[PDB]
């Protein structure tokens, strides 16, 4: 009579790179890094597979007044992320 089907799966992880930086992290890595463990100290059962995809979820909930100096820090790392770029050129110069 009926019956649909469709399955879905993907993944492809791989390849290194040196001393270089990754794009100057993001207000929400510099408050997940800090608010890392904050989460895994209550679900320590878990791992980032939940814990780093769920502080996206605090971020978010943190409001533009926890955003707003967390942010205005990622903001001045804009520089920081070059400190680690020189050295990555460095390398290729």
């Amino acid at each position: 009579m009926v019956t649909p089907r469709e399955p879905k799966k993907r993944t492809t992880r791989k390849k290194k790179d040196p001393n270089a930086p990754k794009r100057a992290l993001s207000a929400y890595m510099f408050f997940a890094n800090e608010n890392r463990d904050i989460v895994r100290s209550e679900n320590p059962d878990i791992t980032f597979g939940q814990v780093g995809k769920k502080l996206g979820e605090k971020w978010k909930a943190l409001t533009p007044e926890e955003k707003q100096p967390y942010e205005a820090k990622a903001q001045a790392d804009k520089k920081r992320y070059e400190s680690e770029k020189e050295l990555y050129n460095a390398t290729l110069a």
